[PDB]
């Protein structure tokens, strides 16, 4: 579904990313939560966190988010042929976690917003939409194992 051309451009800025796994992390999920305080509520170990000071100083909200971009960072590698990093995510968030496709829209927004506000100058146009489409492709892919798995969420 994406050109060579998109690949790189995605691979270019998740390079980027890589300079700092965990500070991107951080901000990716504190941002998703103050634009949907809703999710908020999936993670248990997360709520005695009311300031973003706090959030950044958790060690655990911080691994977390640096476990979720690995993921996602392995997956959009793959550039397309990720059934085997895809199998795997979609038990967790279909039969242990409860993640529907919605939520993942909202993360993706989450980091899109993230990769604009710290690297303007890498993530233009050209390469949001690049960045977009691999973010459709992977929620597309991760719904269709959903419903295999039972859950239309
Ligand atoms: C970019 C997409 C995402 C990726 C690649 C991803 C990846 C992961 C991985 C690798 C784990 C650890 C294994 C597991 O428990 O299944 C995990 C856990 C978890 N994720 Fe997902 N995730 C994503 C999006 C989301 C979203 C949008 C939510 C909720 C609003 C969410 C909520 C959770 C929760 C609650 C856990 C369990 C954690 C714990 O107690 O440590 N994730 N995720």
């Amino acid at each position: 579904v994406l050109s060579e051309g998109e690949w790189q451009l995605v691979l270019h800025v998740w390079a980027k990313v890589e300079a700092d796994v965990a500070g991107h992390g951080q901000d990716i999920l504190i941002r998703l939560f103050k634009s949907h305080p809703e999710t908020l509520e999936k993670f248990d170990r997360f709520k005695h966190l009311k300031t973003e000071a706090e959030m950044k100083a958790s060690e655990d909200l911080k691994k977390h988010g640096v476990t979720v971009l690995t993921a996602l960072g392995a997956i959009l590698k793959k550039k397309g042929h990720h059934e085997a990093e895809l199998k795997p995510l979609a038990q967790s968030g279909a039969t242990k976690h409860k993640i529907p496709i919605k939520y993942l829209e909202f993360i993706s927004e989450a980091i899109i917003h993230v990769l604009h506000s710290r690297h303007p100058g890498d993530f233009g146009a050209d390469a949001q939409g690049a960045m977009n489409k691999a973010l459709e492709l992977f929620r597309k892919d991760i719904a269709a194992k959903y419903k295999e798995l039972g859950y239309q969420g």
